[PDB]
């Protein structure tokens, strides 16, 4: 009788929903947010998950883990792991050919497998659901990228189990997104669906072919290292020069400062999605010197123009691999927190014969939404 949940275990954010009495409910965390950072932090006295973990990153960088989704199901020697390792502030060690994240926790050295860090994020999402329903949740459906291999899917499933969940099914994120928009219920002929999924660290384009209720992955393309964080960094480099020009000081060397700026830029970016301008106010950014400035949407767009325009290439590549003209796509689906960027929406719109965009479901909640539906269906 207990309802099962749908969990979108994202690269940088996670989301949980539950299908109740004919509708899907996206559950808010303790801070009232419908998305939770896929972050786990370890201190001298506690282990933080979600917002609390990401909030103290600037003061505890070596022990605040993220991007566990990039390591999960992979080998220590995998070139992807060795490359990614160079960009993380935490240590990744080898354990019988398997990578482990090593940190300082409660006064000592501890190492964790990717699926262990991920199981911690899953527990948080499980408890959020449990507080809402009022009872224990034991069944779930978890999404993963369509390109994930058997090994990556297995480790993710192991994560759900370690989090005390029976994973009813591991499904593809673009499939989950299709389900959210109800493209899995028509049974009349076949239709072409393109999924434009731009998150905080990754960009995925998926072309699916739904023939009378059956899903078929036609093509996939994108960039696993292109996402919202890259837009934040364009803003960061922008303000570093401005601070450098107004107070004559290069802050690019003070780690804590760069981090506090990146966090401010991230929030400024979001404001630029609904307003033409945004203010950036950081107290004692560098050497006690404050930093209050402003920036227009257009300026922001110019700073990321190349990045935004690059998103159309994976789109055209997918169309090619799937041997379809852009006009042959029946359903254009935009998901991911970054598709909220007016500019990103316009580039896609102009590209796709200036067609109308579907604004019926929340882009950063879409994956969890479809997951919840499938979970309920699987639960009878
Ligand atoms: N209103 C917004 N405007 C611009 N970017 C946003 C907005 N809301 C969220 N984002 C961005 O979307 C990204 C988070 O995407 P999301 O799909 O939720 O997670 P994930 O990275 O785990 O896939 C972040 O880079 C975030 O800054
Ligand atoms: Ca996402
Ligand atoms: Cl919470």
């Amino acid at each position: 009788k207990a309802a099962a949940i749908g969990i979108d275990l994202g690269t940088t954010y996670s989301c949980v929903g539950v299908f109740q009495h004919g509708k899907v409910e996206i559950i808010a965390n303790d801070q009232g947010n419908r998305t939770t950072p896929s972050y786990v932090a370890f201190t001298d006295t506690e282990r933080l998950i979600g917002d609390a973990a990401k909030n103290q990153v600037a003061l505890n960088p070596q022990n605040t883990v993220f991007d566990a989704k990039r390591l999960i199901g992979r080998k220590f020697g995998d070139p992807v792991v060795q490359s990614d390792m160079k960009h993380w502030p935490f240590q990744v060690i080898n354990d019988g050919d398997k990578p482990k994240v090593q940190v300082s926790y409660k006064g000592e050295t501890k190492a964790f497998y990717p699926e262990e860090i991920s199981s911690m994020v899953l527990t948080k999402m499980k408890e959020i659901a449990e507080a809402y329903l009022g009872y224990p949740v034991t069944n779930a459906v978890i999404t993963v990228p369509a390109y994930f291999n058997d090994s990556q899917r297995q480790a993710t499933k192991d994560a759900g189990v370690i989090a005390g969940l029976n994973v009813l099914r591991i499904i593809n994120e673009p499939t989950a997104a299709a389900i959210a928009y109800g493209l899995d219920r028509t049974g009349k002929g076949e239709r072409n669906v393109l999924i434009f999924d731009l998150g905080g660290g990754t960009f995925d384009v998926s072309i699916l072919t739904i023939d009378d209720g059956i899903f078929e992955v036609k093509a996939t393309a994108g960039d696993t290292h292109l996402g919202g964080e890259d837009f934040d960094n364009r803003l960061v480099n922008h303000f570093v020069e401005e601070f450098k020009r107004k107070h004559k000081k290069d802050i690019s060397q003070n780690k804590r400062a760069v981090r506090r700026l990146r966090t401010a830029c991230e929030r400024a970016k979001r404001t630029l999605s609904s307003s033409t301008q945004a203010s950036l106010e950081i107290d004692s950014l560098f050497e006690g010197i404050d930093f209050y400035t402003s920036i227009t949407r257009a300026r922001f767009e110019e700073l990321c123009s190349d990045l935004f325009r690059s998103t159309l290439e994976p789109v055209e590549k997918a169309l090619r691999d799937a041997k379809l003209d852009k006009a042959q796509i029946h359903d254009l689906v935009l998901v991911g927190g970054s598709t909220r960027i007016p500019k990103v929406q316009k580039l896609l719109q102009d590209f796709f014969n200036g067609r109308d965009l579907n604004k019926s479901i929340n882009p950063d909640e879409a994956v969890a939404y479809g997951a919840a539906v499938q979970a309920a269906i699987l639960m009878g």
